[PDB]
């Protein structure tokens, strides 16, 4: 209960990387929610917060995260350790992988969020992206589920050890 993912998902994707990520850190550790039932309350609730959202309609957020934005606004990350992933595709929507992730950071990280996880753009072959922490690496976990579905077993598995140690356990 120590960490609080919470995702949004709009065709089940990022629904399942959020409960592959518990399931490897365990129960006890990490609990799952849907944004769209989620509330303020309950993202304050956590230190340790884990933020899964997949880029929707050309760079946009997925819905039930675009509406929650504001109260994600009023929330103050100082004294938090947060996390991201998403999904995206690299190949139809090459010119805006994973946008999402990068507009989820600007939205928190003035609020104080201490962010953990940048993975490597290494493996992945979009043209463009908003989501990047240094042109080397995206912000957070980018999950193509729809290209590149092979690698994301070990993907999550790799990152969430990444993660794990970032965060110390
Ligand atoms: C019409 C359409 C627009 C999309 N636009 C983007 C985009 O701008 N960025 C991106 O990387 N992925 C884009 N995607 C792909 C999704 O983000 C991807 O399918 C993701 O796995 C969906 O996750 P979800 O099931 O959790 O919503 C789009 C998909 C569709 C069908
Ligand atoms: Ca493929």
């Amino acid at each position: 209960a120590i960490t609080g993912i919470f995702f949004g998902s709009d065709t089940g994707n990022t629904e399942n990387i959020a409960k592959m990520i518990q399931k490897q850190l365990g129960k006890d550790v990490a609990d799952v929610h849907d944004i769209a039932k989620s509330s303020k309350e309950d993202l304050e609730a956590y230190d340790i917060l884990l933020l899964g959202i997949p880029t929707w309609y050309y760079g946009e957020a997925q819905c039930d995260w675009d509406d929650f934005f504001p109260t994600l606004e009023e929330i103050d990350f100082n004294g938090k350790l947060v996390a991201l992933f998403g999904c995206g595709d690299q190949e139809d929507y090459a010119e805006y992988f994973c946008d999402a992730l990068g507009t989820i950071r600007d939205i928190i990280e003035p609020r104080g969020a201490t962010i953990v996880g940048h993975w490597p753009t290494a493996g992945y072959h979009f043209e463009a992206s908003k989501g990047l922490a240094d042109d080397d690496h995206f912000v957070g976990l980018a999950i193509d589920e729809d290209r590149q579905p092979e690698l994301t077993a070990e993907r999550v598995e790799k990152w969430v050890k990444q993660i794990s140690e970032e965060l110390h356990l």
